[PDB]
């Protein structure tokens, strides 16, 4: 048995495009991703997701919808990363580059999988189909998946 730390991940998914950010430093640097980070004490997971979206992309949204949960394990790290994944289609300002992230829109036939975390190839298609999911991925380093599980669920 392992302990887990809470993280959020937010995808702004519109009918023809999705907003990603190029991570400029830190964990996952060099990969396009949604926006997110560690949940803080006292806030709900959804509110931590809203906060991270604002801090990293400049976008302020009233509500997010939970679409999945993914647990990450790394060889040599005792602590699991419990990532709660949220979407919205509804925004009302422009993204702005932060120290963490350079936002960029991608058309939905140009999802930059080769420059995303390798596990995203498995679960992101479910997100695009508006399905809900639970996943688990064990990584050796940044690139290599040793074990994983992915399941569609009716309730996250
Ligand atoms: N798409 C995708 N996202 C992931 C994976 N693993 C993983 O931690 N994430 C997300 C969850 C968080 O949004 C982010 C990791 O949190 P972070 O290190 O950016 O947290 P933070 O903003 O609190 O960090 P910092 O500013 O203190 O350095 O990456 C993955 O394999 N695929
Ligand atoms: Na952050
Ligand atoms: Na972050």
């Amino acid at each position: 048995m392992k302990a887990s730390r809470l993280y959020t991940l937010v995808l702004v998914l519109q009918p023809q495009r999705v907003l990603l950010g190029m991570k400029k430093r830190g964990f996952g640097a060099g990969r396009w991703n949604g926006f997110g980070g560690k949940v803080q004490e006292g806030e709900t997971i959804e509110d931590g997701a809203r906060r991270e979206l604002q801090e990293e992309s400049g976008l302020t949204v009233d509500a997010l919808h939970k679409v999945g949960q993914i647990v990450f394990e790394f060889v040599g790290e005792p602590e699991l990363m419990d990532v709660h994944v949220f979407c919205t289609d509804s925004i009302q300002g422009t993204p702005v580059e932060s120290d963490e992230m350079r936002p960029c829109w991608f058309q939905l036939d140009q999802i930059p999988f080769k420059d995303m975390w390798p596990d995203d190839s498995y679960w992101f298609p479910l997100l695009l189909q508006k399905k809900k999911f639970h996943g688990y991925f064990k990584f050796q380093g940044q690139d290599t998946i040793l074990d994983y599980t992915l399941r569609e669920v009716d309730t996250v």
